[PDB]
C-alpha cells in the first residue's frame, strides 16, 4: 500500500470508528505476538478510550484517542502497513491485531509478511516530532513546491521514492506510473530537470495520486474493497480531473506499455530489504 491506500483506509476507519470506544487490543500472531509494541502495556492500562480521529500523512497512519474522564489523558496509535499490511472489518487470514470496541464494533489488521508496525504513545510532542520526518503529503497537499528537486543531483526515482526530501506517499508503483506519464527517465538527476518538466511532473503526481485514491480495487487493500465502494472520496487536488474510471497500471509490472514499447524491470534504488524494482519504457521516458 502507498499514500492513497493509507488515506482511503483512514477514511474508512474514521467512518466506522471515529467517536467509538476502544476497549482492548490483542496481538494474536506475528511480530508483536510475544513482544508487544512499545507502550502497549501502558496503553492497555489506560483503556477504554474514545477515538477522536484517524489521520494520515503519506504512508503513516495514526489513531488519536482521549479519555472521557480525564481531558489531560491523550493517547496515540502509530501505524505503518508495510508491503502486506491491510485493515478490515472482519478477522481475515493472517490477522495480527484485533481492536475491540464497544457495541459489537471490531477492527483488524492483517499482515502476512509482518512488515507493518505499531507503537502506542501519550505524547503529542513525539507525534509532532514523527510528523517532521515526513514531507508534504503528495495526495493531500494541493500547494506543494517541488522546485527543491533541482537542488539534488540524484536520480529522480530516488527523490520521489524518498518520503522526506520532496514529499510523502509515493511508492514503487506510483513513482513508476508517474514517471511514465511525465515521460521522464528514472535515472535523470533532479538537478537536470527543466522548470517545465518540474511543472509537468507536479501535474502528474497530483493526477496519479488522485486517480489511485478514487479507485476501488487497485489490489493492495483487498480486505476493504467492499467498503471502498460504499464510501465517498475527499476532494484532494480539486483542479485535476483524471479521465479514467479506475487506476490501471501502464508499466508497473507489465512487460510492455499500452502502445507496445518494452518495459524494463530495472532495480535502481535500495539495498537488501529496501531494494525495489522500477518499471519504465525507454521508448517514452528519456534522459533528454
Ligand atoms: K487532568
Amino acid at each position: 500500500p502507498e499514500g492513497p491506500e493509507v488515506a482511503l483506509t483512514a477514511d474508512i476507519l474514521e467512518k466506522y470508528f471515529k467517536g467509538k470506544t476502544l476497549e482492548y487490543i490483542d496481538f494474536i500472531s506475528g511480530r508483536y505476538s510475544k513482544s508487544e509494541p512499545e507502550g502497549y502495556d501502558d496503553f492497555i492500562a489506560n483503556l477504554p478510550l474514545k477515538v477522536s480521529n484517524v489521520d494520515t500523512k503519506g504512508k503513516f497512519l495514526w489513531f488519536e484517542l482521549f479519555d472521557p474522564n480525564d481531558k489531560s489523558n491523550k493517547w496515540y496509535i502509530w501505524n505503518t502497513f508495510g508491503l502486506t499490511g491491510m485493515w478490515s472489518l472482519f478477522e481475515a487470514k493472517y490477522t495480527r491485531a484485533v481492536l475491540s470496541f464497544d457495541n459489537e464494533l471490531m477492527a483488524y489488521f492483517s499482515d502476512m509478511r509482518n512488515f507493518g508496525t505499531f507503537k502506542f504513545s501519550n505524547s503529542e510532542k513525539e507525534l509532532k516530532r514523527k510528523l517532521n520526518e515526513l514531507g508534504p503529503d503528495f495526495l493531500k497537499n494541493d500547494d506543494i513546491d517541488i522546485s527543491k528537486i533541482k537542488k539534488y543531483k540524484q536520480p529522480i526515482v530516488a527523490l520521489l521514492m524518498d518520503q522526506k526530501k520532496i514529499g510523502s506517499g509515493l511508492g514503487n508503483y506510483l513513482v513508476a506510473e508517474i514517471l511514465y506519464r511525465a515521460k521522464i527517465d528514472p535515472h535523470k538527476l533532479g538537478s537536470n530537470l527543466t522548470d517545465q518538466e518540474i511543472e509537468n511532473l507536479w501535474y502528474w503526481i497530483k493526477y496519479e495520486t488522485k486517480l489511485a485514491y478514487d479507485s476501488n480495487h487497485i489490489g493492495y487493500m483487498v480486505n476493504l474493497e467492499n467498503e471502498s465502494s460504499k464510501i465517498g472520496r475527499k476532494n484532494y487536488h480539486p483542479n485535476i480531473h483524471p479521465t479514467e474510471k479506475e487506476f490501471d497500471f501502464l508499466v508497473y509490472r507489465k512487460k510492455k506499455d499500452p502502445n507496445g514499447n518494452k518495459v524494463i524491470a530495472d532495480k535502481i534504488i535500495g539495498s537488501g530489504k529496501n531494494k525495489r524494482t522500477t518499471y519504465w519504457a525507454p521508448a517514452i521516458q528519456k534522459l533528454e
